RNA sequence: GGAAACUCCCGACUUCCUCAGGAUGAAGUUUCUUUAUCCAUACCUUGGUGCCGGGACGCCGCGGCGCCUUCCAGGAAGGGUUUAUAAGGCAACAUCGAACAUA
DNA sequence: TATGTTCGATGTTGCACTAGAC
DNA sequence: GTCTAGTGCAA
């Protein structure tokens, strides 16, 4: 038919199409003149795939509580875990920087006298000069260089210098220091022979620079400084930590604040430093340090150092210069507490397998906090600005201020005390406080500032739940709700006993009903069908659907007290369609059922009948399990009497007897509904608060209703990126025949490469190891390692597979072959589908294209949770370990260029999607012919509709313990978002266009809709951009050549700027206002919108229905009353409109709804999967559609096309 | 668009198409589709299918049956309706906010 | 405003080179 | 020649 590209082939199409996009095209220039291209440095992206691994029995696989237990050392801030021993090394007065260089100056902080020497440089150059201080001058002589910065040239030379002291570009330029550079790079080329003797002879460079110095003017001696250093360095080998004096100790701290105070006293800090660099930065610099840098001896050296040695007695006294007395010596003791808590790292390791440390995580792990710092940093921020920018009402002033102080010495702005625990404490109460009057704020308001509540302050988490501990705490939350729950309930009636004020148990609704229908209606005869119906309705809904005991039970209720006709019965509660009770003046009015008409109960009857049933089934529930459909189904009726028990009150209602009284342990936040308890006698609204029980009540039962989840580990560690190339050893391949008529196989015999069997049948690993040997590229035998059976597996992180032997060959980062041993059953086989094993091959074979990075090692466990001694207890069942493996794309291949010609309009039916293709040449007023329109598909769209309103229970996959809300329903859209673009993108191959989508106008539908823009259209909002990257690889934007557009943006107020055009950019995709898209008619030309409002602003009808309008005679017509109302419906023919209406004058508005009516027509048949007006035709005579007929989506795909053509007045 | 099915909901236990490549050929102006061995082993989704079960609607002589038409006396011309050539796949963790809806 | 559902979004990781000791 | 513990390099 018209066959589109999918898969693979659409895969091609977008990353050859990335190529194309302005950047790429940029990168290939840049080559030109560049010559060679740097892979991280040129568009790339990344594409993760997860590939479970087939671990083989009969392997040492460690218990996932030992494999728990790990990973909660690296990702739980609780003490032994590693986010505390770094809060507690700055908390107990320490400090990590990036490099042992810096870590010794730092220390030493009094051998190099920084502040005179800047004033002095200041004075004599004339101008501050970045970094040019002893101290930082030290670590750069001392630092080496690497990649083509050690080439030893004077040129060279002076690059770096300038680097380091942000010195720019100025030759011509006669600086004072600028031609001190010169001078000192000149005079270090000639007596230093490499970059490698320079550091370690590095005071001689301190000399030559002071030298050097000398001549300018009078400053002290570097090099003496150095050495004055030097001597006092007491500090272990390349200790990335110092000990500050000028610190301010805080040991023996709460774990959960912990991280409150370490960000606040480096913060203050970054006062203290008048640094220039912003508060989130200064921090992750200052605590991870800069790519995991610090903790990689911290982790490994200092860990091992600081467990071993005394506080006092090397005594971790004198190597960190201790104060003498035990001023700050209670500090050495929480972080000495710190490293023995930290278990030793255990039971992962590398290849021929020695255990895995603490510093190979360091990269994830900052990654990790420094999120967390990022974050919480910018709230504190807010926080202040926030503050900055009825006893209670007394507390807030007073309690205000003290808030000020909390935030501010938070943020490390207050010198007068480091924050307390209890600082933390006050102000979330006062957030509880600020928030209730916010409320009252609103509490007279509709009678007729914002103390609105302040946000939380963060924290972090992590490590595998308890699985059982959680689940127990359910199960007494359970209990517990439920009991508090009668408390209140049996107590509020029981006050209203003694009060009497009970209203009628059934006559609440008859008045309740019968005020919402505003008339006379007899007596009461109107209004208390309406009330029968009500109660049917409400009990009616506990159990429909539903097949347990008391479902079925209560729908024999309805059955043997005949309230409705077994066809109706059936219908609402089997079928689950249609409703006993339709809102009065109902709106929709969909053929409300018919009670029985033999049936004679009255309402009063009716809740004495509903009593009774109720009274029974309670006898019942007894029997089964909380955690029960029949349970549940039980709750639903509960709460509903209830509530109509609670209901049935005509007064307000004393405080002390509605307090809600349930313990705090049992429940959490109650929302703002429940903010409240002068003037607090609630006017039955007893009904809200008491529905926190049921649906704090559901939360838990949920949990323990869930039979499968499972809980994760996860791995990451820097240099694992290894993954091996094996050969299948157990299998016999027959090379076919005419495999040696292509050179290649003709060369691959000559090479002995191969070994056969006796029966001519290739020998895989046998042949494998031959391949390794012969001396030279392996990319000789690319092309047979390509064909030569083999599997990708991953070495078993536990276990040491030493080697002996070189049994296979193993692949890294940028495609590094390596022939390693590999011993028998240590490796996991990675198990997927060909599609992507073979992007694994391209990731060996074919590095340049696409290789490997670093991967991820997760530990899924599975546990299912059963029913066992009246309690659910979870026990586990099946682990799968997997492998995210990302692949970079390097793309950056270019091929036969190309642009886009045409345009694709798009237009979004209801039941799939439609478009219009116009060529980019027809750029004149006339001839806007579209190429091509047609319609596509898409099945999944109706699906989701179809769903929706169904309101069926989501499908059971596994989740994750830890997720405790259904994302089924986000999947979905998300696959059904996916075919929506498959199709544009299919199209766009085929006409070579860059689509035009309408900005968005069924509710679950639009949703995908937005989210289908997002691929396409550009927006500057991450999430947005992040899902058009992933589709386009990466590309940013293509402009189109001798094309551009009008643009009209804003100055202040929603005042019109001006129209200026530019030159036209697709990122591949633009956007048009669809503004009545719809409304015009693509053929003719003219929108029906320009009368209505003409007219509005400022009736003639004829026999068959014929208006004077200005641009032609729009022909309105009726429904047709030709052959009767019986028979359409006999054929499912939906009476059409061929039958004209004439009563000689009609209203303004009358016309409109008609007009309305009277376009978007329906379906032909009755039996169509499409509900939606999909058809409509221009109201001219003249129009072709007016006797035809069109598609609304392929209409106004066109008036979409056109008015966008409209716009690209260019050329 | 080739080949197929036939009213319409809600539920219950089975089968799995498609899939990335390598040396070939026979044809059809630098492409289109066929076919041989051969490596690649099939992950996560959206799905499809077979099957019972509980029901419903539109006719009809509590029960039979099921897309509308029309012509020979159960059969030949037409209409519609629905489709599988399946479709998609960038991971992970921690944080924060509320966000939509339904009458 | 009220009845029940749910996502929406920020920030970070998915380093690479080589002097000196294994 | 092999490896890892350091930390520079691009930004
Ligand atoms: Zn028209």
């Amino acid at each position: 038919h018209l066959h589109l590209i999918s898969a693979k082939a659409s895969r091609k199409y977008r990353r050859t199409i990335a190529c194309l996009s302005d950047t790429a095209k940029k990168d290939l220039e840049r080559r030109k003149q560049s010559g060679a291209a740097d892979p991280a440095q040129e568009l790339s992206c990344l594409k993760t795939i997860k590939f479970k691994l087939e671990v083989p029995e009969g392997s040492k696989l460690p218990s996932f509580d030992r494999i728990s237990q790990i990973y909660n050392a690296l990702e739980t801030i609780e003490k032994g875990s590693l986010s505390y021993l770094l809060f507690a090394l700055i908390l107990s007065g320490f400090r990590i920087f990036p490099n042992s260089s810096a870590a010794k100056t730092f220390a030493s902080s009094s051998c190099y006298k920084n502040d005179q020497f800047a004033s002095q440089i200041k004075e004599i150059f004339g101008e501050m000069v970045k970094n040019f201080i002893p101290s930082e001058l030290e670590s750069i002589l001392k630092k080496g260089r690497r990649k083509n910065n050690k080439d030893w040239t004077e040129e060279n030379i002076k690059r770096v210098l300038n680097s380091e002291f942000g010195r720019k570009n100025s030759e011509g330029s006669s600086a004072l220091f600028d031609s001190f550079l010169s001078k000192f790079s000149q005079e270090l080329f000639r007596k230093f022979d490499s970059w490698n003797e320079v550091n370690k002879k590095y005071l001689e460079a301190a000399e030559l620079l002071d030298s050097m110095l000398a001549s300018y003017g009078p400053f002290d001696s570097v090099c003496k400084m150095i050495g004055d250093s030097d001597s006092r360095n007491s500090l272990p080998d390349k200790s990335t930590i110092a000990f500050t004096n000028n610190a301010e100790i805080t040991v023996d701290i709460e774990s959960s604040v912990m991280p409150y105070m370490a960000i606040a006293a480096l913060l203050r800090e970054y006062r203290q430093s008048k640094s220039k660099a912003a508060p989130v930065a200064y921090v992750q610099s200052h605590l991870t340090t800069t790519n995991g840098n610090g903790l990689s001896w911290f982790f490994k050296f200092g860990l091992d150092l600081i467990r071993k040695a005394p506080v006092s007695s090397g005594s971790k006294s004198l190597q960190e210069l201790f104060s003498v007395p035990d001023d700050k010596l209670d500090g050495l003791k929480f972080i000495k507490e710190a490293c023995e808590a930290l278990p030793e790292a255990s039971l992962l390791c590398g290849e021929k397998g020695e255990l895995l440390g603490y510093q190979d995580f360091r990269t994830s792990f900052a990654g990790h906090i420094d999120s967390w710092v990022a974050n919480y940093v910018n709230r504190l921020f807010e926080l202040i600005e926030l503050v900055n920018q009825s006893h209670s009402l007394e507390l807030f002033e007073g309690l205000v201020k003290n808030v000020r102080q909390t935030l501010k010495k938070l943020a490390g702005i207050d010198i007068s005390s480091s924050p307390n625990e209890q600082d933390i404490k006050e102000f979330y109460a006062f957030s509880d406080v600020l928030n209730r009057l916010g409320s009252i704020r609103n509490q007279i308001e509709n009678a007729v500032k914002k103390l609105k509540k302040l946000p939380k302050l963060n924290g972090l988490g992590g490590g595998v739940p308890k699985q059982q501990e959680l689940l127990d705490k359910a199960l007494e939350s359970v209990k517990q709700i439920r009991h508090y729950q009668r408390i209140d309930f049996e107590r509020v009636i029981q006050w209203a006993v003694n009060e009497h004020c009970l209203e009628t148990v059934p006559k609440f609704l008859v008045d309740a009903e019968k005020k919402k229908i505003n008339k006379e209606s007899s007596t009461d005869f109107a209004a208390k069908e309406n009330a029968v119906r009500f109660l049917l309705e409400g009990i009616g809904a506990a159990a429909r659907g539903k097949t347990d005991s008391v479902s079925k039970a209560a729908y024999n209720w309805f059955v043997v007290n005949n309230f409705l006709a077994k066809k109706d019965l059936n219908r609402y509660f089997i079928n689950c369609q249609g409703c006993i009770y339709k809102p009065p003046y109902s709106k929709r009015r969909s053929l409300a059922f018919a009670l029985r008409s033999d049936n004679k109960d009255t309402i009063e009857v009716v809740w004495e009948k509903f009593e009774t049933f109720y009274k029974e089934i309670s006898k019942e529930i007894e029997k089964f399990n909380i955690f029960s459909q029949e349970f549940q189904t039980f709750l639903h009726l509960e709460n509903l009497r209830m509530k109509l028990l609670l209901r049935r009150i005509q007064k307000p209602i004393p405080a002390e007897i509605a307090f809600f009284s349930l313990p705090q342990e049992y429940y959490d936040s109650l929302p703002p509904n429940v903010a409240f308890l002068n003037q607090e006698i609630t006017p039955s609204e007893y009904i809200t608060q008491f529905n926190l029980y049921s649906s704090f009540l559901n939360g838990n039962l949920i949990l323990l209703r869930r039979s499968r989840s499972y809980l994760r580990a996860k791995f990451s560690w820097v240099g694992n990126s290894k993954l091996i190339y094996a050969a299948k050893e157990a299998r016999l391949w027959k090379i076919p025949n005419a495999y040696w008529k292509s050179d290649e196989w003709k060369m691959i015999l000559d090479s002995n490469v191969l070994v056969f069997d006796k029966a001519g049948n290739v020998l895989p690993a046998p042949t494998l190891k031959k391949v390794c040997e012969r001396e030279g590229d392996l990319r000789l035998f690319y092309p047979l390692l390509r064909q030569l059976p083999h599997d990708w597996c991953y070495r078993n992180p536990f276990v040491k597979s030493v080697g002996r032997e070189k049994n296979v060959i193993e692949v890294n980062k940028e495609g590094e072959p390596k022939v390693a041993s590999a011993l028998p059953g240590s490796l996991f086989r990675l198990i997927g589908p060909a599609p992507f094993k073979s992007l694994l091959d391209d990731c060996f074979f074919n590095p340049l294209d696409k290789d490997l990075r670093e991967c991820m090692l997760i530990v899924d466990q599975e546990i299912s949770q059963k029913v066992e001694a009246q309690k659910v207890e979870a026990s586990l069942e099946s682990c799968t370990y997997s492998i995210a493996v990302p692949i970079r794309y390097h793309l950056e291949e270019p091929k036969v260029s190309n642009q886009f010609e045409n345009v694709l309009a798009i237009a979004q039916g209801e039941a799939g999607l439609a478009y219009a293709v116009f060529s980019l040449k027809s750029i004149g007023e006339a001839e806007t012919k579209p190429i091509a329109v047609g319609t596509i598909r898409i099945p999944s769209i109706r699906r989701l509709i179809h769903s929706v309103s169904t309101y069926r229970k989501k499908k059971q996959r596994l989740q994750n313990f830890k997720q405790n809300y259904d994302s089924t329903a986000f999947i979905m859209r998300e696959n059904v978002t996916g075919d929506v673009c498959a199709k544009i993108v299919g199209l766009m191959k085929e006409f070579n266009a860059f689509p035009v989508l309408e900005y968005d106008v069924s509710r679950q539908l639009s949703a995908v809709y937005k989210a289908v823009n997002s691929h396409f259209l550009y927006f500057k909002e991450p999430g947005r951009d992040a899902l058009r990257k992933q589709l386009w690889y990466g590309g940013d934007s293509w402009t189109i050549d001798g094309i551009e557009i009008v643009t009209r943006e804003r100055k202040e107020d929603g005042k019109e700027g001006v129209e200026k055009i530019v030159p036209l950019k697709v990122f591949p995709g633009r956007s048009v206002s669809a503004r009545f898209t719809s409304k015009t008619c693509s053929c003719c030309g003219r929108n029906v919108f320009d009368w209505l409002f003409t007219e509005k602003k400022a009736f003639n009808v004829n026999s068959k229905g014929e208006l004077t309008t200005a641009d032609g005679v729009i022909q309105l017509f009726e429904a047709d009353r030709s052959k009767g109302p019986k028979f359409y419906a006999r054929r499912k023919e939906r009476t059409p409109l061929t039958k004209p209406i004439a009563k000689g004058s009609y209203s303004l508005e009358e016309i409109e709804r008609r007009v309305r009516t009277n376009l978007r027509r329906a379906p032909k048949s009755k039996q169509s999967r499409d509900t939606s007006q999909s058809q409509y035709f221009c109201v001219y005579k003249d129009c072709a559609l007016h006797f035809s007929g069109m598609q609304a989506d392929e209409n106004a795909a066109i008036n979409i096309g056109r008015r966008f053509l409209t716009a690209l007045r260019k050329n």
